[PDB]
């Protein structure tokens, strides 16, 4: 009942003991496996409650003494008169992490006691969140020093609208179709780029324009905002030794905000929880610039550097992704903006794993995730065996809000 | 009835072959396990009962005649006998089924272009040995190889299995070095102490071929060596790093995997050794760069120039890549058989895209499909997959030790 793991590399073995306390049940049966599918699809609010407040308490060695009984009065007390409760500072602090912790497809989480939690729960209107948005990416950004941050908006009421951010991350540049269908700029984001032009923004000719924010107060249909340029931090991408690299004119930002996701701690719902750190090099540099449905650059890199395209067996793919990765580093570097790359980024993950396996009897992970999409077996996670589970307080998926 | 989506494309399917699932694998709705390496008459009659299904399905007979003539014939067998034999037909379809089958293999496409080696009469380890000479002579077919399996007798009761001892066909031994250390292949060291503890006299060389250790039933395992012209090697050199040559490296032509179980209508062949030919890939990243095998990632890098001080140079990834050149560059030279991840990933879609049309689905096991280097340079990064067990199967079994 408890999964043997093992490390294909050295041959050291663990038992993931924590898997046993997997709450929200996964994709898979024993009949098929569905680990690679990236999105698999009153008073139970109490219990929620009553785990994430006896997590809190022994995270703080306070388990079974006064403060602790006293909350899970609190909170009994709180949803017995409102039929929700409020989350104390400490606690929300606490449940960010943890759900940062728990993020079983990160590969960051060897710093997840580092996090700077913003209290935006007092929140009212789209203007007030912009502000709030506007003082995380300038907190996280912190002139490329990159520092890990979330900001928490209002949790979700019975009753009333979200809030939501409509964009996917707080940085995202456009994507726009032509006489032809086809997509200059980011091909992800067409979709939140012609809701940006149907709410008023005038839209850029260019294939790196920063796209601006739709923010959703409860129950108000979305307000534009321009993001202010100087506080939208990018990185111009040149590579060391390939002079013409620059001349391409590709560009990358500095800060990875997710802001679509659903920050869900003890039973409460946070629709609108941004969080950033700062980016892996792959990232950028293999999965932005070089999937087929993104930037899609493989190519026009590999002609440039006079790579022989007519054979794949040259791997001529290989190497422009390669040198488009070193592009990346070496031009965050330049700029003094926080960048790790995926060997040092999966060596930490394996300490990570070390450290949590002594903490907490394992850590859930997700194998596909993990292992970086280029030079997966050159790095140590390929060789480790991982159990992928949920554990809450998490990051959810959730519906767009259209 | 699972939904797939590819993401390069956006193209979505269901997989409604999954739901035909056969033996359970070892995800549960509270954990998935997906990434682990290694995860009674009655029943032998239903799963042969939907094995001979399959097969007069596949020669558009399902229902006929023959089709119930063949389910009492078993039936009776199994009764006479608590088991039943075969016909020959059965057998290349099953074996072409359970390659067809494997959720790891991503040569797939050549799923039905199989020969199908009837050793089922065979009767000592000495004529195990002569068949499996005659496979490796026909796959490796001077470089051209071609795809094979060779099945030896069935499991049954009363008497032990046919095993071979060998992973493979063709490995190298792995010595347990004067320091520690391991000259050779280190994933070859228990199966190269069995050989020498069998009366083999050992090499002391990065690349000597291991014998053979052939079990007949209730026998001890036998020692062969291969006469070094069965075995088909490839000196790996570089296009352009004419300093690679030196390195001495080399491998075989042949994959041929020996240890594994081959499990059609409920019998169990315990020896059943299969050969295609290789992906790069295993060879060039797997092989020699893997840290627990050759392991020349650094001493590549440092002969390339590369700065190997720094992880975000990406010396190792740089290394590697040209390892795999060499490996493409090498077998080409030579004029073996092989096939870059690139060209293996996109037939591995066609494949997928035939499956959809044939059967609704494909097993497929997303990590074991998308290649250790330039993953998500490949198609098979972005297609979503779904993992079970169909039979009839190839499984791993135990080490007859
Ligand atoms: C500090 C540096 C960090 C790095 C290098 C990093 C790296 C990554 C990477 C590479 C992914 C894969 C996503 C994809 O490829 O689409 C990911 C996913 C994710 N990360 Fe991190 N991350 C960092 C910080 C954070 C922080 C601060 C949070 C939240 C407080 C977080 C939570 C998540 C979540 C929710 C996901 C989505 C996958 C999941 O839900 O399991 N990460 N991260
Ligand atoms: C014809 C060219 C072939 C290619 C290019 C190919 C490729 C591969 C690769 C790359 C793997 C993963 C091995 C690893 O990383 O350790 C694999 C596994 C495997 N292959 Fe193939 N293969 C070929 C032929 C065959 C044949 C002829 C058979 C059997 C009749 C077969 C059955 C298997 C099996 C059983 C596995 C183990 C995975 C599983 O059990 O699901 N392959 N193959
Ligand atoms: C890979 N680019 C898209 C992307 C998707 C998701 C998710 N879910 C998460 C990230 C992300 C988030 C954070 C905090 C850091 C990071 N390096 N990536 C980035
Ligand atoms: C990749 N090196 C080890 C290896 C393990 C297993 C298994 N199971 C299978 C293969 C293999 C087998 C065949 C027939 C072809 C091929 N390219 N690889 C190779
Ligand atoms: C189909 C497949 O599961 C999907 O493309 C996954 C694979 N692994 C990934 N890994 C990371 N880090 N990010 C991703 O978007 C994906 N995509
Ligand atoms: C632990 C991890 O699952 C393991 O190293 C797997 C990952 N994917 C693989 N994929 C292939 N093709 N071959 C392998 O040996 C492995 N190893
Ligand atoms: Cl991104
Ligand atoms: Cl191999
Ligand atoms: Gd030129
Ligand atoms: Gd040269
Ligand atoms: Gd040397
Ligand atoms: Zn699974």
């Amino acid at each position: 009942k408890f999964p043997r793991v093992k490390n294909w590399e050295v041959g050291s073995i663990t038992y993931d003991t924590l898997s046993a306390q997997a709450q929200q049940d996964g994709p898979c049966t024993p009949r098929r496996c569905l680990g690679s599918l990236v999105f698999p699809r009153p008073e139970q609010l109490l219990s929620q409650a009553r785990d994430f407040i006896n997590q809190y308490y022994s995270s703080i060695k306070r388990s079974g003494s006064q403060a602790h009984e006293q909350r899970l009065q609190e909170v009994e007390a709180e949803v017995a008169a409102t039929g929700t409760y409020q989350l104390r500072e400490s606690e929300l602090v606490f449940g960010a992490k943890q759900a940062w912790r728990n993020a079983p497809r990160c590969v960051g989480r060897i710093q997840w006691g580092k996090l700077q939690v913003f209290d935006a729960r007092d929140c009212r209107s789209a203007q007030e969140m912009f502000t709030y948005i506007c003082n995380h990416i300038k907190y996280a950004t912190n002139r490329g020093n990159l520092r890990s941050a979330i900001t928490v908006f209002p949790q979700r009421c019975p009753g009333r609208g979200d809030f939501r951010i409509w964009n996917s991350q707080l940085v995202r540049y456009a994507g726009y179709r032509q006489q032809d269908g086809s997509v200059r700029g980011d091909p992800a984001n067409v979709e939140i780029t012609e809701l940006c032009i149907q709410h008023g923004w005038t839209p850029g000719n260019g294939r790196f324009d920063v796209l601006p924010l739709l923010l959703q107060a409860p129950d108000e249909p979305p307000e534009l905002f321009l993001l202010p340029p100087e506080l939208v931090l990018e990185v111009p991408l040149e590579h060391p030794t390939l002079e013409w690299f620059a001349a391409l004119g590709l560009r990358w930002y500095a800060l990875p905000a997710v802001s679509n996701m659903l920050l869900e701690i003890g039973g409460l719902e946070f629709p609108a929880a941004p969080f950033s750190g700062w980016y892996m090099s792959t990232e950028i540099g293999t999965r932005n610039l070089c999937d087929p449905h993104r930037y899609n650059i493989l190519e026009d890199v590999a002609v440039c550097m006079d790579l022989d395209t007519r054979t794949t067996s040259s791997l001529w793919k290989d190497k422009a992704a390669v040198e488009i990765n070193v592009a990346v580093l070496h031009s965050y570097q330049l700029a003094k903006v926080t960048i790790v790359d995926h060997h040092a980024a999966t060596a930490s993950f394996m300490k990570h794993l070390e450290n949590e396996q002594k903490a907490r009897g394992g850590c859930p992970a997700d194998w596909a995730w993990i292992v970086p999409p280029i030079s997966g077996s050159l790095t140590p996670v390929f060789h480790q065996e991982m159990v992928n589970y949920f554990l809450s307080p998490a990051f959810r998926y959730q519906p767009d809000p259209w």
